[PDB]
């Protein structure tokens, strides 16, 4: 089985350990982990071949700064998430992620992911954001955002409602598997 190494980033709360969650041996409903802290592979078939993605989460937030490059070793892709309901979220995409991401990872491909695509509909998202005259992200948004950063991919997901979420970890193997 081939093995390939996958790492995620983001803004803190962006949905990245619900993400790789989905995909678990076994569920702890009621604990919060700001990181998973276990050994986590997700076993993929793509095209017949048989690839282990170990999955490797991150701390986002800027007290982690100095110690998250500690992930970056040997990764063959990146997950790098906003959230839909966060225009917060997005802006650092280009301004915090891809920087970082491109110096600790050069040439490593990224898949480009709006996560909590159930809440662009949700009724109390909606109002929260249009109180200070904000909106959920819009596709095109996280499409121009892609060719922006130069992403393998832009794809949405939601882990509550398990949308997207195996098109985002099958894209993510078949870019690791292009090098
Ligand atoms: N509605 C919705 N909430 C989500 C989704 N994914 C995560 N959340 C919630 O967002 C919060 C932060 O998620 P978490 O995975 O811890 O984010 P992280 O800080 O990026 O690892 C938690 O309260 C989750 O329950 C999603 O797809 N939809
Ligand atoms: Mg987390």
């Amino acid at each position: 089985a081939i093995r390939k190494k996958l790492v995620i980033v983001g803004d803190g709360a962006c949905g990245k350990t619900c993400l790789l969650i989905v995909n678990s041996k076994d569920q702890f409903p009621e604990v919060y982990v700001p990181t998973v802290f276990e050994n986590y592979v997700a076993d993929i078939e793509v095209d017949g071949k048989q690839v282990e993605l170990a999955l490797w989460d991150t701390a986002g937030q800027e007290d982690y700064d100095r110690l998250r490059p500690l992930s970056y070793p040997d990764t063959d892709v990146i997950l790098m998430c906003f959230s839909i309901d966060s225009p917060d979220s997005l802006e650092n995409i280009p301004e915090k992620w891809t920087p970082e991401v491109k110096h600790f990872c050069p040439n490593v491909p990224i898949i480009l992911v709006g996560n909590k695509k159930d809440l662009r509909n949700d009724e109390h998202t909606r109002r929260e954001l249009a109180k200070m005259k904000q909106e959920p992200v819009k596709p095109e948004e996280g499409r121009d955002m892609a060719n922006r950063i130069g992403a393998f991919g832009y794809m949405e997901c939601s882990a509550k409602t398990k949308d997207g979420v195996r098109e985002v970890f099958e894209m993510a193997t078949r870019a690791a598997l292009q090098a």
